[PDB]
Formats: C-alpha cells, structure tokens, sequence
C-alpha cells in the first residue's frame, strides 16, 4: 500500500537504491536495497537515522532513528533502534541487492521513516555487541558515505 | 510530544543549482512557513519552484511525478484557489543566480494527511506561468520547463 | 457554403441587438459581428455561443458554453478555450456595442455548427479564464445573462 | 452534436446481484440523474452502491479500486460536503431482494474532466455507514463490505 | 498516459482482455488483446462498437464506432471506422494475444472510445471487401460471441 | 399512479416546483425540485410541513408532518420526521435541480402528504446532528423563504 | 499515582476544574468536571488542546491534541484525537458535573497531556460526524470561552 | 536592518499586527502578518496606501501606494502598485498570518514605506483583473475596516 524510497549517494562511490512497502500501520515493512561501489565482500551498516536533513551532507542525519528509546542492536533483538537494519552483504564487486522483512519500521503514522534518512555506512556494524558506549548507540559502523531521504514513491 | 515540525530539502540535480528549502508548520491548523536559500540559477530571473507528489529520485528528478495536488485541482497561482497544493509559484534569482526568500503558504502542510514530508521540491529552469497560459499544459505544470534541481523533503531537528 | 446566420439577443434587461455569423467553408474562420444596445456605459461584458437554442426558462435554459471539444473555459486566442468563448466586448459611453471579429473555432457548417445555438450577451466581464478558480474555467465569471439569442440561418 | 449523456453501468459479478444502473446528464452544469435496478440482493436491506475510481474488471470487482475521489475527499454521504464522488449511499432492498430507484446527484458528471464514464459502479455486500462509523475504514469505504457486484459506466444510445 | 481496458464475455467461452494505452490526444493508441476461448486457427473481427451498453448482452453495443462518419475497412484503410480493429488471429487452441499501433483510436477527448465496446465477432471481418452494403457497414464479421465496455484502468 | 406538484414561493425570491410521483402506497415516492432564485453554492433545507395552510404564509404550515412520532433526521435515518427532506444543493446561480427516492413519504393512504406544504428553507437542515433540542425538531434550517400546497397533478 | 488539574476560564462567565488522574502509564485517566456559567441545558464540547500556551487567551492552546496523527472523532471511536473528550451536559443553571476515564488521555510517557490545556467550547462538538472536513478537525464545537493548563495536583 | 511595524485598527473588529524587515535598499522586504477578527475562511485585501494619516480614519490614509505609475496589480505582477499586497487568507476563525517577500516594497530609500499605512480590507482584491476601471485602481476588495501606520520598530 504505502511505498517509500531512497536514492542514496554521499561524499563516496557509494550509490544506490533503498525502497520500502508497507500494507498497513500494523505490517511488517518490506526493505529492498540495490547498492554499489561499496567495499567487496564487506559486512556494512545499513541504519534508519532521524533526519532527513542533509544540508551538511549525511552528518545532519543525525543519529540512528530511536523513536522508542532502545540501545542499539541487530534488526533481531527486541533491543534495537527502529534503524537498526543491520549490515548488508556487499559481493565481489561491492554491490549489494536485498531484502528484509522488518517488523519495527513504518511507513504509516506517527512513527513514520518517511522523510527519514537511510544511510548506508563505512564499516561493519557490530550490532551493538561491541562493549561500548559507541557500540550501544551506533554499532561502531563507520563513517557515512551514502545517505538518503526516505521518500514517498508511486 | 512536540507537536511542531521542521523539514528541508536539500536540491541538486543534473545543473549547477542547488540550495536549500525549509519548511516549519507549528501545527497542523497553522501555515507552513517556507524559505528558499538557492544558487546557481539563471540571473535575475523568475523560476518555479513547486512541491511535486513523489519524493523519488530514482530516475533523477523526473520521478518526483507531477504537482502535488491532493485536492485535484488545477495548475494556479499560490495565492489562487484553484491551484495545486504544490504550486509555490515563482522565485526570484538575483544578479548572481541567488534566491533567498521566505512566505508561508496556507495549503501546504507538514503535519496530517496532506502531510508533504517525503514528497519532492523541484526548482525549475523556467517560469511558472502561474496556471494563466491559456493552454492545457498551463494548467498541469505552468509551463515551467525542466527540472535542474530537486530534493525531498526529510525531516529537520 | 458561404453560410450566413443571426441572433438577434434579448431578455430580462434591456439590453438588445444582433450577432451576425458568415462562414466561407467549414474550415474557414467564422465572421462575427455584433451591434448590442442598452447595456452598461464603459464596461467588457462576456459574449458567449451557449450550447442549447432553447428559451424556454429565458437565456438560462440556454445551457453552458458550447464545448464540443470538452475543453475548459478561456479567452478566444487560447488553445484551451470552449467553443463558445468570444470573450467580452466593449460598451461605448452609450452603452452600446459594435465590433467584427473572426473566430477560428466557431462554425455555422458541419458537425460543431452553432446554428440553432445560442448568443448570450452577460451582464458582467468575462475574465477569460484567468480567474484562479474554479468557475473561472467554467463560465469566464461574466455574470447573469441579460439578453440572449438563437443563431438562425440568414438571408 | 449532442451535449445529452446517457450511460449505463450492467452490474454482475461472483453473486447473485444483478441489474442495471442508467445515468444521464443533460450538460457539463447540471446533475446527473441516476437510476438504479437490481435484482438478487439480500432482501429489506440497505446495500452500499458506489462509483469505484477504474473501469477494470480484470481481477472481478476487486480491480475497479476504490470510491472515485478526484477531490481528494474522504467518505461520507452524498448529502456530506465531504464525500467521495462515489459515494451514492445505500439502496433499499425489498422483499424480494429487488431495488429500484432514482436520485441525482450533485458530483457525479458524465461530462468533463470528472465524468464517470468508464469508472466502476459497484453494488456491495453491506451497508455503508456514510463515514459515521468512527474508524479510518468508515472515512475510506463506509464498511460497506465486499463487492458482490459491479460494471463499467459506458456510454448509452 | 491514459489507459483503459475492456474485459470480454458473453453468450459463448470466448473471454479475455482488450486493453488500450495512449499517451496523449494525438498520439497512437497501443491496443492489447488476449483472447481464449475462440475457435481456432481462425480469424475473427474485433471492433469498438459505439455503446458500452450491456442491458441485452453484446446487442446493445450498437454498431461499430463510426464518429468521422466512414465506411467499414481495415485498420489500415483511409476509409475506416474508428472501431475497425480488423481480424485476431486466432491458434490452434482458440486463443489469441496480440498487440497493434492503432491510429485513429483515442482515450482522450471527444471521440475517446472509454466507455464504448471492444465486441469479439464469431466471424471474420472481410475489412469493408465483400462488396456488399453490410461489407461496408460491419465486414459480416458475424455475431458477437463476447465484448466488454472499455473502462479506465490504474 | 399519484402525482403530485408543489409550486412554492413566499417572501423571498425563492420559487419553484416540488413533484412527487408514487405507484402505490407501499412504494417509494419519487420527489423533484426545480427550484430558483435561493442562495448560490448553498445546502438549503426541505421539508414536508403538517398543513397546507397557507393563510399566514408559510409559518402556518406549522412543524414537519411526523405522524410517526420521530425525531428530526436525515432522510437516510430511521429516526426521522416523515417531511424530512434533507438539503437540497443550489448551483453557483442559486438554482437547484434534483430527484430523490424516498421511502417513507406517501401520496397515498392515511399519511399521504398530498394537501400539506413544501417548504424550502432559508438555511442548511443539520438533520438532527445540532446537539440540541431545536435539531431534533427543525433541523435549525432557518426561515421559510417559499412554499406551497402539495396538489394533485393529475 | 498521577494527578493533574486544569482551572478554566477565559473570555466568557464559563470557570470551572478539570482534574485527572492516571494510577500507571497504560490504565485509564480518571477525568471528573465541575464546570459553571455556561449555556444551560447544553452539550458543549471538552477537548484536550495541543498547547498549554494562554499567552493569546484560548486560541494559543491550538487545535485537539493529536500525537496520533488521526482525525477527529467521539471518544469512544477508534479515529479520534487524544483530546477528544466530547461534549459535557449543563444542567438548567449552565453547570456541569461528570466524570468518565478516557483510555488515550495519559498524565504519564510521551504522550502526557500534563501542561497542555483543557478547552471547554462554546457550542456542540458534532463528534467528528458532521459530514464536512471541520468536523474531522475540531468537531465544529466553536470557540473557546474557557481554558486550562494541565498541571500536576498533589 | 530596517524593522517596521503597522498596529492595524479601525471601525470593525479586524485587528493585528504587519511586520516588515528590510536588509537595505534593493532586499526584498519581508512581510509578516497577525491578523484577528477578519471573515472566516476568505481572501481579503491587503495594501500599503499612501498617507499615514489617520484624521479621517482609515479613509485618510488616501490610495494604493503607487510611486512608481503603475495599474493595481497582484504582487507577482510587473504591473502593480508598490502597495499591492494581494490576498491574505483568513482561517475559519477569520485569523490571518502569514508570510511574504515583497520585491517592491522598501522600508529604506525615497519609497520607504515608514510612515505610510497598511490597511486590511473588507473584500477580495481581484488582483486588477476585474476588467474595470476600479480594478485597475483598488482591486475592487472594499471597505477599510482596519489600518495602521508603519512605524520604526527597532
Ligand atoms: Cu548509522
Ligand atoms: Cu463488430
Ligand atoms: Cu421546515
Ligand atoms: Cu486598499
Ligand atoms: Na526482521
Ligand atoms: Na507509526
Ligand atoms: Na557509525
Ligand atoms: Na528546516
Ligand atoms: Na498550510
Ligand atoms: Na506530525
Ligand atoms: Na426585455
Ligand atoms: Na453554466
Ligand atoms: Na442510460
Ligand atoms: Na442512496
Ligand atoms: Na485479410
Ligand atoms: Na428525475
Ligand atoms: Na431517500
Ligand atoms: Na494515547
Ligand atoms: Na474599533
Ligand atoms: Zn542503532
Ligand atoms: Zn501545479
Ligand atoms: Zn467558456
Ligand atoms: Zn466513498
Ligand atoms: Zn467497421
Ligand atoms: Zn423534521
Ligand atoms: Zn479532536
Ligand atoms: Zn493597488
């Protein structure tokens, strides 16, 4: 029903494509990504963050997106952001097509990504598994070298 | 809760003109307060720039679709009431190809249904003939020409 | 061929006069002429071919503007224009109005043929379709319709 | 040329619910005039009937979308200001399952850029609550329930 | 970027769908059949008929759509009704699936065919060639095993 | 088998006719207004009046002819005077045309309305929705700008 | 545990308290109303408003609180706003007693209506059914004789 | 950095505040209005005229400020009075606030606008396309029922 994307690039070779389908507020969101120029075979952090403010480029994203007060996890844990998507695959030619099934993101009410920002990180995200403060809050993944604003599609 | 909502949108495309457009709605039953920081355009010139339906990019600003226009009206002016909710009208550009600007506007909106978070601002390379041309495509788009540059509209802090 | 018609327009007012039609051929251009009395002094008023030639209720049961082209309402030179669209004319200091113009959508031959349609002469100005709303792309907002006429064939 | 439209809609689909529902318009600026003939419904019921947004009876009655909605409305009665075109109530059913009426209505054109003709007429399982049902379903479909029934609007002799 | 589709049925097994796309006034009309139910290896007509009434099955469709007031022909004939889509071919299992540039067909404007009758003929259509009045008025295409009213689609 | 016609008018510029047709008392009347001269762009409120008394104008056709015994409503509610008639739509010029089909009004038998009055109101009916006590009376509809007897028509 | 109290007044006769109380985030608020110098014999609107801001009388509280992003309704529907706490009865001396709980209304979490207003209107809310896009804003309940800010009792 | 301010009164119940702000002589002027008591839900007049001379009320205060020779207009046009404001827009409560930036207008130079009067109208500016002679003169958007001086606000 409610259809979103992003069309992420940034200071980088990184580029790409994040859509979003949702049936109903209650729905699990579908998440598909198309990725290029990454790093091959790579394990790198895909994250919601809170603004789709990109005046100062991915940095005014903000943080991960954490409408429900979490510490930072895998998409799997109960403990995560509403961003936490986790890391996705990049192959031998550093491109990176997936899908998810996520049961926290909405693009329907008052918990809404649209208008949000997806960025795509630098480094692996150590869902929030790494012992530290950074850990809990970003999964240490890096840098930003896409991001985009989570936009409404036909 | 904060009821209040800031978004921008930051516009680029396959030209030289970028820049910034802020959009601030107190609350749903108040206007939207819209500023236009942009460079690189044509000097002293009129340019439309309009909020269109689809914040897509992926085929570039093309895919932001037609005007935003949830009401199913026709192509106007902002100030008429047969308009588009998207249709912002002209900015003015400068000596320098530079337009900065501010006006509200009393259709769009940025909490509630009509929200237009997530929706696209396309500055164009034309003038917006305000839905007055006198042919069928005045009353689509304005006559507005291309689309330079483009950005969604995410939410700000 | 060289197809001649007239309203003579009349109503609820005292606004009168007629409305002359010639067409060469079908694709030709249609020659209007209009001679109006005893409206308002120094005023555009709307001139309009409305679709029915039928007076029964006066010049309301004359319909909306002829639009075989389901287009919307505009000035004479628009693309984007009813059939029916002749713009305002002028009123003289008399209140009175004579002028000629062609039309290049307004036929008296063939299938779109306005014969057996009518000239309403309005009491207020056609704002050609420039109006911002809504009514404007319908009916010009040029107001009631004091006089009106069907076109009929002519000498 | 004749301005006069006459339409018709042959309702039928995965039910016992036929008929025939006629509009006729006499010009861009008046009502249209709707008449309604059905036959194997339930009996001494209020049945939903509305026009639906596309002529497409690819997947059944479920292709011809939602309620017609060119002004960005939400459900409601046809007396409501704030209607779907589409929405034309409920029909009374007799006893034996039969419903004949006629009514205009004040949105539903056949002429101009809103005319019905090739949009669905769909006669539903259940009662439409006029968008006084209180939940979001009641403001898009007035809980009128599946679609035993339904045509294409196509233009009549 | 209009486009409208007739779904076909009628007193026979003759069903499928006739769509139609057409990007703007001027424009070609791209029409798409997919028929089954037909007999086979056999061509049969297939016309817009000027009524989308169905109140006595294919009947009521009246004649073919005839607004510029021609002769009955094929698609490719000068002198040709507006309607006159000629013959489908149809296989050896009575299904046919085509597609074809149409030049005079519109969705848009005073002669739009929505709401008109995509009409499936028993017969073949001698495309205004049989040299009798009702070759030019109908092709004697013969009866009308299914039609359906062209409707508007998403 | 009945028909019947009002020809309202009053202290107003309000005029026009009100038609009612009815097979038998069992079946629904069908009612038509051509009314001229009210506001434009307006919802304006009519009704079925007890008497067609017109001796002190349209005030003495008294209340909404309710031998039911109900409140004012919607003609769509089953809780609803006999008279009640609902809004009726006047166009840019203040002129409304328009048929409804109603099922409680009758032309025949005990609680024909043939003899009473149509009046068209100077305001919007709230149909019974006001929230106080004038609304389930009168629908707060305002003046009585225009109205007639409903007579036999033929 | 929470309790909370609106003192109302404004530019009117209308006065009266407002209080609230929440034993724990997910149970219901306890309202309970005293409310004097109103309309008698009258359903007036009661809603929570955005803002607990009187710096511009009544009309700096803003419109229904709605951090749910829905339209407005009767409390007992599902589509309604936060603040929709429909309308209060006055006796035959303009006052006003009741209590009810409300199941969104929260003095606790992110959704407290603790400093926002309570507004009492000066007409009828139509509870989101009138039929016209007011209603499904503010229930056309009129303005604002009186208001309060939300404050936390002891 | 040129602030002004019009406190707008007169003989209704239309009040409020316009705001201006200039950086210097050829920035566009920014335009900010507060206006209360005004018709619900309409476009009402809004200019600068010439004379800040309240003796006569807000008639004194003369016509549209035109320095420059030109027909009324709406502020996009080329052909308008430095004046010319256009249209405010009026919320259901008759409340008007707004921004604009004026291409026109200046608070600085030999056509400051300091002293001059802004006064809020009782009808709808049309723009000068209302195809008469007062058209081109006032907009034809009525009576005065407010004005102010602009005065130095900082
Ligand atoms: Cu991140
Ligand atoms: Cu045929
Ligand atoms: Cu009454
Ligand atoms: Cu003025
Ligand atoms: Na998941
Ligand atoms: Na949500
Ligand atoms: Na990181
Ligand atoms: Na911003
Ligand atoms: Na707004
Ligand atoms: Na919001
Ligand atoms: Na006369
Ligand atoms: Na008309
Ligand atoms: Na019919
Ligand atoms: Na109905
Ligand atoms: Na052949
Ligand atoms: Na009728
Ligand atoms: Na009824
Ligand atoms: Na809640
Ligand atoms: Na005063
Ligand atoms: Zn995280
Ligand atoms: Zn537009
Ligand atoms: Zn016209
Ligand atoms: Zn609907
Ligand atoms: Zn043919
Ligand atoms: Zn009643
Ligand atoms: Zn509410
Ligand atoms: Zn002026």
């Amino acid at each position: 029903m409610v259809k979103a994307v992003a069309v992420v690039r940034g200071d980088s070779k990184v580029t790409g494509t994040v859509t979003f389908e949702q049936e109903s507020e209650s729905s699990p969101t579908i998440i598909t990504w198309d990725i290029t120029g990454h790093d091959p075979n790579a394990k790198r952090g895909m994250h919601i963050h809170t603004f789709g403010d990109n005046t100062n480029g991915c940095t005014s994203a903000g943080p991960h997106f954490n409408p429900h007060g979490k510490t930072h996890g895998a998409p799997t844990d109960e403990n995560r952001h509403v961003g936490d998507l986790g890391n996705i695959e990049t192959d031998a030619n550093g491109n990176s097509k997936g899908t998810m099934t996520d049961h926290l993101v909405k693009l329907i009410g008052p918990e809404s990504v649209i208008g949000r920002t997806v960025v795509v990180h630098a480094g692996t995200d150590d869902l929030g598994k790494g012992g530290n403060e950074e850990s809990l809050k970003t999964g240490n993944a890096g840098p930003r070298p896409a991001c985009g604003v989570i936009g409404i599609a036909q």
